């Protein structure tokens, strides 16, 4: 009997309370298909503050070690704003555990329920195209980590990549459209920048090993026009860590469903940090409202790339789009009439019983 | 008898077409607040090219520097698009005649007119909200020109920035707002760039001397986000080259109706170029159904910013306002009972000579 090691980092305000329906479901579908989940529970964020003094301590940075993937809720809160900047929770979590573990590729799914159609601020004629995206931002390079200089009058970031940077991430974005609608679009700024050229360069010859996928190539500019006006064109995107930085958020804002969305940061040998994409949401943290499909979703994003249980994966994705389908919603979602957070995990832990 | 010299580049494509009307809206409003013009017609881009072997001129380029401002159609067409990159048309044209005359910051109006709700791609309910805004790019500084390499292996771009340069964008903006709702936001990336920590102290700084304005902070991600989820809030937004680009275009497509997209170039002493935000259309070059709205706005904003012409501009503006509330519109503003390019222009003048 396979047993799969998590490190469960719920975090902070609704992080803990999500987590839970996670748990639910994933010990469920755990038993369902004959494996186990050991899973570890540790303090990050403002609880690990609370505990140890710092966000992320040596005893949770070792429990990850030795763990196949990270599940992870929500970290920061109003109570630890006061902290220096490099101290809070956000910044001094996250960041080294991606340098630690080397999670150079972030996964962020843009798929609209048709049940949630007129939650998103778009007009339902251009959502009705079908809109199922997956944004392939590369996640530990670029401008925010190049040589950079603050002076008093002058003051620079380097927007620097390695062919080697481009290469694994291009080549999680194909692989990913292989098994989508077989088109990458990279985004880039080709006509000015350096560093954009070399990305086209490395992609047209990452792209030789995958004829099967239509590469098409559009300025970040363009992008941002083009995810408001028709984003059904859009399959695979796949951008530099800036770029996918600003149109993930912008294809957040589309989708209309903050507390559906999901986001992988993934090592290339299955080792990958699962989270909600929203924040703490620190207003709701004292109610039992959080929507906790955001976290429910990252855990099958989890089962799929680092357990490659697909099957499993595939059920909760299942669940949960009947949910929806069949209206049964939290407050987010439907203001009027609504199920509290455990009454949602119940609803779809219901539904995959049975099947 | 005070004079303004026009240097006229009509350029390729619809600009001939869309210029002929501005030119006709110019000579009347010139004729009623009894100043006049020299419009000066040169050929630039495509035109220059097919004429001079260069997109740019030396005799077009003293013109410009003999002028108080340049009005600008659009440039490039597919004739033109085997030549090598840094020749075509519209790269070897503006760019050159931004430098030259030091055009460091680019203004874009996003107002969406009543009449026009449907048009854009937001829910109307967003719209509805009310949509006025003013993007200010920094326009010749940045990662565009900074330091860049393009090695087989690695290749990099540097976005940098000077105070000075910060300054005298910023002041733009605040001048701007002080006549409008008294708002700036600040778009950077603070959280992790260096120059845009300098973006802010030099900004705040500045901020200092307008008194009546609201300056806000907002990160570039998040400003991508609040274009789509709520735009209502902005009034003026001030951004660095990149970040302008990439959000002049969001907000060129949340207003809905591309041809009636303005654009200022303007240095610090009344100079400027002003144009149409489209480009040359080249599928309707050959037809007479071209909006000119876009150019004849242009004209408005030259008349405002290089020649102060303020009651002038403003009638020009009122004149569009109430054509288009009257149903008045181009076949790509209403695509079942239309005008065609020279009766708009038309329409628009009819409506001035009653004032």
């Amino acid at each position: 009997m396979k047993t799969y090691k998590v490190a469960v980092l719920a975090g902070d305000g609704i992080g803990p309370l999500v987590m839970k329906e996670a748990l639910k479901i994933l010990t469920f579908i755990a038993q369902k298909y004959n494996f186990s989940f050991e899973l570890n529970e540790a303090k990050i964020g403002g609880a690990s503050i609370d505990a140890y003094g710092v966000a992320l301590s040596d005893e949770t940075l070792k429990l990850c070690e030795q763990s196949d993937a990270i599940l992870f809720g929500s970290v920061g809160g109003p109570k630890w704003d006061n902290l220096p900047i490099d101290q809070r929770p956000e910044r001094a979590s996250l960041l080294p555990l991606r340098k630690h573990f080397n999670l150079f590729a972030n996964l962020r799914p843009c798929k609209i329920y048709e049940s949630l159609t007129h939650a998103s601020p778009l007009k339902n004629e251009i959502i009705q195209k079908g809109v199922d995206i997956l944004c392939v931002r590369e996640l530990t390079g670029g401008i925010y980590f190049g040589k950079q200089d603050l002076g008093k009058e002058s003051a620079y970031d380097t927007e620097i990549y390695t062919k080697k940077e481009i290469e694994r991430i291009a080549r999680i974005a194909f692989e990913s459209a292989r098994i989508r609608k077989k088109k990458v679009h990279l985004i880039d700024k080709a006509n000015v920048l350096a560093s954009s050229i070399l990305w086209r360069e490395v992609v047209a010859n990452v792209a030789k090993d995958y004829q099967d996928i239509n590469l098409e190539y559009m300025y970040v500019d363009n992008a941002a026009m083009q995810i408001v006006k028709n984003p059904s064109i859009f399959d695979v995107m796949l951008c530099s860590n800036l770029f996918g930085d600003i149109l993930s958020d912008e294809l957040a804002a589309i989708n209309g469903s903050l507390g559906l969305l999901s986001s992988a940061s993934l090592n290339d040998k299955g080792f990958g940090l699962y989270e909600p994409a929203g924040g703490s949401a620190p207003d709701i943290a004292h109610l039992n409202i959080a929507n906790p499909i955001a976290q429910i979703l990252s855990a099958a994003l989890m089962l799929k790339y680092s357990f490659k249980e697909e099957q499993a994966a595939q059920d909760i994705e299942n669940a949960i789009s009947l949910a929806l389908a069949q209206g049964k919603m939290t407050k987010d979602l439907n203001a009027k009439s609504y199920l509290n957070t455990d009454e949602m995990g119940d609803c779809i832990l219901e539904i995959l019983k049975e099947n």
